[PDB]
């Protein structure tokens, strides 16, 4: 209809733009130069739209998409529409199963590149060649709720990685903590039947506050290390880019000459370790349910592409027995104290899908999916992951065939005697689907393995023992890593700790299951475990007073890689201000400010009590962003009140709330000049203090504080102060 | 490895070679040559093979496909082995549900283009210029057998026509007989129960002949037409080269002026009308049950390409009440007598498929699938068709973007909001997914319907009356239209009729029903009424022998179109003969046989009654087809024995048994010189018989008398016969 | 309404008849007082049908089972026809996709008792007691063809029964040959796609008689011991009544004390051993394709029971 | 039918009505009921045309379209009342 505005305003610039400046939109319409092999590969697929006609699927022009076809127009409607038809049917089947685990998640294109060849321990061809790049595909994802749930639960996040390389898909599939709950695949159905929502009413969402986690947990005690992890701060992380991920389980590297060493995978996060805390992310729950899916497709639109490295802890051979802690069980962690993590390569991720539901929903993981020069273990999780994935994929995906859907493919064609299943696309001529045959000469062939481009061999691991259900007594022990866990982590963690154990313990019904809880936490930590238990006004035994520490892990009495926090990583770079206005800024401030925050890569959104536009001082026209009810505090990482015409919000219960909610969150708060009226309503002494910058105006010095502070990324000397504000 | 042949005798020559020549092949690999559009879209889904790596479907190199991974040379086999894993895992998803109806079906590519513009009566792209060239996919099948049922049944034939034009896909799905069994939709369900086989023991296959069938015919006389039609030897056609196509319902033409004018569809078959006999077509069914795709697929390879040409029987809208059935009756045909049919253009099969199940086998057409320049009607069995075909297509292929498998993509691409869906293979960019919309300025959008390239508007047809589920008064008439068919048919083809419902109501359990049939068969005509009678041991009654006998229809009293051999029309290019050879052949016959059979496009095979050679009385070698057991004489259309040592075969059982089974079935006989000795072992005269060529040798005259029997393709004459003849 | 002959020879007789005498029917209305557990407890799921009315799935009662809603008794067909729909519906979906091998097939009901208690050797609670009968579900099968395709074909047949145990369900699941062409399940897929109809073309249904078996056979001579049974008289069986049945492989049998036995299972016909020739056998493919599932309904119908041990 | 998997949905425990209903559908993935009716179409002969169609009246009959007089021709239109 031409329904477009004549202004070209509909359209964002096709250029690296600040979060919420466009319209965000498809990445091959917003980086159309961000190009790789696997992007470059899927263009085949990609459809237009623009100056086409409307057509059915079968190529026919449409005439009429606004009216059914009837007998006369307010008569019946005719069986013979076949074009309503065929819109209705497509309509009432867009919709497939979500994954099981995981199905709420948020993905991006990329590219890895190895700094060295790393040829000497693995023939991995990805793992070869500095000048080598690898493209990738990744996801991030929560683990217990629907593909429709919030971001920002408390949960442990999925970080899988799938590598397009020259000799095969291989997919990391890894999470963002370093071991798992369970220690045998057997039991992952009855762990997750657990955490998930409770089958007789479905409740509750995106929680593992409620009884039948805490049951289970109560019960089995070898789950005490991950929910250690996921009830510390590592549980909220403030964004995808700011969480570390693990491969968890032990692999093997093989070299060209059959040496196989062990491996556990790392991704560092390069812009630093972060989280949020547990009642701001509760409530980001619900002021935007999306906000990490956002905040990584806008962090991509901005340029500040997630960065990580990939890292291994390597394991020779002749190590394995050398630990406290079986190196196959995954529920114990590797110290980077006792084995460090050597730097592999880069990954970048620089273009968001163009089509969520294609490139997304139907992407499928696999940590079976490994390539020559890698190699599995005995770890009884991955055993029984080896089997689960594939499986739960066709049921989801419609047939055996998912490997033709577009973002699964690999860069180089496949050639096998495989045939037909649902949705076939290859239309395969080779005149034998069998080998050995003779009317194709036999090809394909089978290739020998080698150092490079061979075929796939399994190492030759010895195998001696009976056909046994047993769980193997080296994994018989499950309190000395969660207390390691906890005596790496600074004062304000372990506090965080203790609110996270004792919130969830009291959405628990059943009172006795929060004392088996409390009971499992007193062979971990004493203090740990009087501090819950006195949230809940449980009194420890004399006994339970008297439980024996578990040993230190190899005589480590902390780790500081093991912590969020204690060993500063921080880094500003994409993160975002909130800028207060008022009617009258005074320009000066907004001008210092800006160009400050910009300086840093630093973003800033211009917030006041309503939509439109104020006028500076001098006239100069602020467009605004959001109003202050519309972007919370929760959403930005600090706030600024620049000086101008205060009176116009000082009486603004949303402009105070803001600055209330901020300050309670920890989040570094800064006021220039008249804006310091604001003390009052955060109690901030007239001497000031640690946290709230403050100055008659907003000149240099006044920006270098607060990016410091930003740097620093919450104040933590400010908890005992926040207590008593009712916010 | 190198399994081949060092001489290359695995491949075949990629150049027309006869049936038996060489081994059959995937059409690309046959005739790499023979392309249009569609065959060349499909190029991008073409996958090779020689020359490639074994991997993965990940694309991983697989070193040992002979082993499953193990404990051990001798111990159990490991969950990790990934490999096998996919490996059985995609073998134990290869099948799909086969269709509801016409399961068994066989197809080819070609191209249609038409004579002349049809722009006076149609704006239908595909019609409007004999230089247009549409290219087709065509399917012929069998309707109440499953997939893995014999072609040569008795059965209707479905002939259904996929048009790949540039204005969408019309799909013309249509059977060899030109009505159908039922008037509404409603009861398919009922009659395709009825003749399927019974629910408690699923027998029998692929055959009408059992009582559930005929209870239903005897119950719902519209049903008698095409039920006259099956049991003629319309049913077991001698190929689907040689049988006529109708669209069955009455369709419209829209011209750019919006004037409608009701049509019929027909394929007239330019190989001409042919037919088996039911002993040799039942027999065949068990010695070549894939006959028919077999001869279908061999002919292609052959260059013997299946033509038809397009046909339109046209009727003005003024003309709709000027008959004396109604015109949008299923049950009823319109004579070629009162509306002749207007030649529109030609199809020519030329390309077979590369791989049967993803070409054919996931092949969805629909009768719904029309362009500007068509409409339907309110024929009711038509309307209802409108409510299948998506929905099982839907469930067959797996989900609503069947439309996305490369045989069923239109040539050019399509764009519209609809999205997701399983196994969705399009990845849109549209930053709308919905109309009307400002953020793609509205596009992709409408286009109003117009001459060429407009978007499609249905002819504005009047409908009037009340919402009520009554059958049209004007469609109860049953019985006029089967005794014009019977009284336009042959002598031999009446007595053929009679056999059939002789025979198959001799496989009617349910005494009752057989006469119940018999009572229906009175109401059409009392001689094959009593003809039938007198096969099942019944005796008219009183009352059926004055039943007074249906009207004429339009006062026509036959109509030779309706017959298959009233009006020569035969074609020998492309059937075959059966070449008898001995140790001793006379190649002074075999050179003059082959050298006219080959003139007119006739093929051969030398049979013997074991493989190898045998040496020609001059020395040359002849090569041998098949023995006398393994190609019958059913698979030919005409037998020839040369002179030679006759004496090597004449007390050959086999060799005695094809001759008078060939005699049995009415074919044409040539015995040169010495082979006159078989003349006995079929009892025929010394002074000869019409349909057996003998002479002292096998010169051009012989041959020629040879060549014109076969154009009559069987000896009708030796009915009679026959009689007497124990084979 | 008045549709069933006034005689009453529309219905088969209740009773054991012979071949051809009567119509075939549901085992249930052919021998009702026939019986077992499991045959007991599917009665809860067994259908009726005569004086019942004919309704949809969600139970309205139909009035009018011949004929489309339109406007006017020649107009358009209404959208609003939610009794078509929905009969249209079910029939578009009826079909599944059949058994990737195995697809053609002929079942029936019965049981098993053991001869005497096998304690010693076995804690099977099913061979522990010669009194307790355990009911089974017998379905015989070719392997290569599909649901539609003919019986007497050349093949292996298959050969499963499934036990409804006191301590779960315990499915025997073999041949009627004592060995199977390969010895690695990896390459299952290799020779049953070699033995299926070919790639391109889809033929030939239900023979080894064509260029991709023999040639997989020629390459791999693990498959020369099956073949040659397939070849013989073996691979054309008279009836599923007169073949032998085998579970292939070496198994274990388990005792209390902990004791395992290693164990071939056999199936002898008590009927004997008994097959058809070559050409009777490709003919009868011909003029009765549905001959062994005939033959195995027709038997038990007229009480010849098959009998194995 | 997507959803649930197969046109059977109605014989999942919570849709089934109360009282068991008949007509001549068959097969279709997850069947549960067992049918025994010798004849799977109508007319037929061999189970006395049962189940039976029943006419329309005032309580247990079969189901009647009321017959509301449909006039006009096939147009794709908004009536113009609704605008
Ligand atoms: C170390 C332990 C594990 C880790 C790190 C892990 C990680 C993941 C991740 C990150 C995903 C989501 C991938 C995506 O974004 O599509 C996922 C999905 C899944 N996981 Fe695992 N998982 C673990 C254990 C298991 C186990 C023991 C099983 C069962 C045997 C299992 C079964 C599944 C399934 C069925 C899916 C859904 C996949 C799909 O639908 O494509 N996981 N897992
Ligand atoms: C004049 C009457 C009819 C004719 C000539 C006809 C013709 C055909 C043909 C030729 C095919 C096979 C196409 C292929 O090769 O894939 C077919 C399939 C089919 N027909 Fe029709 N048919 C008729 C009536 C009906 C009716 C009334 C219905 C249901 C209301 C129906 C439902 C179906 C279904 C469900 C299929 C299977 C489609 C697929 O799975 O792709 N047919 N029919
Ligand atoms: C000793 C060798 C084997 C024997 C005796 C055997 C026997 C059978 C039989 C009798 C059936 C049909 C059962 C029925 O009536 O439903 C069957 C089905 C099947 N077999 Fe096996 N088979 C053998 C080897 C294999 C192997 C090695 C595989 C795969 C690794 C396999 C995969 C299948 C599959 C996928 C089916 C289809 C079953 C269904 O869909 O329900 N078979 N087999």
């Amino acid at each position: 209809d031409s329904l477009a505005p004549e202004d070209g305003s509909h359209r964002p610039a096709a250029e690296p733009t600040p979060p919420g400046a466009q319209p965000t939109a498809p990445g091959s319409l917003k980086a159309p130069d961000t190009r790789n092999e696997k992007l470059n590969s899927l263009e085949d697929v990609r459809k237009g739209s623009e100056n086409y006609a409307l057509t059915t699927n079968q190529g026919v022009r449409i005439a009429d998409d606004q009216n059914s076809l009837r007998a006369g127009s307010r008569g019946p409607t005719l069986l013979e529409d076949f074009i309503l038809r065929e819109k209705i049917t497509h309509f009432d089947h867009e919709r497939i199963p979500e994954r099981i685990v995981n199905a709420r998640g948020s993905a991006a294109h990329g590219y890895f590149q190895p700094y060295k060849s790393l040829s000497d321990i693995t023939k991995a061809d990805f793992l070869s060649d500095p000048n080598k790049i690898t493209p990738v595909f990744v996801r991030f994802s929560t683990v217990q709720g629907g593909a429709g749930s919030a971001d920002t639960v408390r949960d442990i996040r999925g970080f899988a990685t799938k590598f397009y390389t020259e000799e095969g898909i291989f997919d990391l599939v890894g999470n963002n903590t370093p071991i798992f709950f369970i220690q045998d695949a057997h039991k992952f159905p009855d762990f997750v039947h657990a955490v998930k929502p409770e089958p007789h009413w479905a409740i509750p969402q995106g929680q593992s506050a409620h009884d039948t986690f805490w049951d289970y947990v109560s019960l089995q005690p070898e789950t005490l290390h991950n929910v250690m992890w996921a009830m510390s701060d590592r549980g909220i992380p403030r964004s995808y880019r700011t969480m570390e991920g693990f491969g968890i389980h032990t692999f093997r590297l093989i070299n060209a000459e059959g040496k196989a060493t062990f491996v556990r995978f790392h991704w560092k996060p390069l812009a630093g370790k972060a989280s949020l805390v547990w009642d701001e992310a509760q409530k980001l729950t619900g002021r935007d349910p999306d906000f990490h899916r956002r905040e990584l497709w806008e962090a991509i639109e901005a340029g500040d592409f997630p960065e990580y490295e990939l890292g291994f802890q390597l394991i020779p051979e002749e190590d394995e027995f050398k630990f406290d802690f079986d190196l196959l069980d995954p529920t114990k962690l590797i110290p980077e104290e006792l084995v460090p993590v050597q730097r592999v390569g880069k990954m970048v991720l620089n273009r968001n899908p163009d089509n969520f539901f294609a490139e997304n929903e139907q992407a499928a993981f696999h940590p079976g999916h490994i390539v020559p020069g890698l190699d599995f273990t005995n770890d009884p999780l991955l055993q029984g992951r080896l089997f689960s994935y594939t499986d739960t994929q066709i049921s989801r995906l419609g047939g055996p065939n998912f490997h033709e859907i577009p973002i699964n493919r690999p860069t180089c064609p496949y050639h096998n005697f495989q045939r037909d299943g649902m949705h076939r696309m290859g239309i395969d001529t080779n005149p034998a689907n069998y080998e050995p045959n003779s009317i194709n000469d036999n090809w394909p062939r089978e290739t020998p393995p080698g150092p490079k481009r061979g075929g796939f061999e399994s190492y030759q691991e010895r195998v001696e023992g009976n056909k046994v259900r047993e769980r193997s007594p080296s994994f018989g022990e499950y309190y000395s890593h969660p207390r390691l866990f906890w005596l790496s982590q600074t004062p304000f963690e372990q506090r965080h700790i203790v609110d996270g154990f004792s919130f969830e313990l009291s959405k628990v019904v059943r009172p006795y299951i929060r004392e088996r809880v409390v009971d499992q936490l007193a062979h971990i930590d004493l203090t740990l475990a009087q501090a819950v238990a006195k949230n809940l006004g449980i009194e420890l035994t004399d006994d339970q007073l008297n439980i024996t520490p578990p040993p230190d892990v190899n005589g480590l009495k902390k780790d500081p890689s093991l912590s969020l926090y204690a060993i500063p990583d921080g880094d500003v770079k994409g993160r975002v201000v909130a800028i207060l206005l008022n009617d009258e800024v005074r320009s000066a401030d907004l001008l210092a400010i800006l160009k400050a925050l910009k300086a840093k890569g630093v973003h800033a959104k211009l917030l006041y009590s309503r939509m439109g536009e104020v006028t500076a001082d001098d006239g100069t026209v602020l467009p605004i962003a959001a109003t202050f009810a519309g972007a919370p505090s929760l959403t930005v990482d600090a706030v600024i009140v620049p000086c101008g015409n205060i009176a116009d919000i000082a009486d603004n219960g949303d402009a105070n709330y803001y600055l209330m909610e901020a300050y309670k969150h920890l989040k570094p708060i800064a006021l220039a000049g008249d804006a310091r009226k604001f003390k009052a309503t955060i109690k901030i002494a007239d001497q000031g203090e640690e946290g709230i910058v403050e100055a008659d105006s907003a000149d240099g010095s006044f920006m270098d504080e607060l990016l410091t502070l930003m740097a620093a990324h919450r104040v933590w000397s400010r908890i005992p102060k926040i207590d008593k504000i009712p916010a």
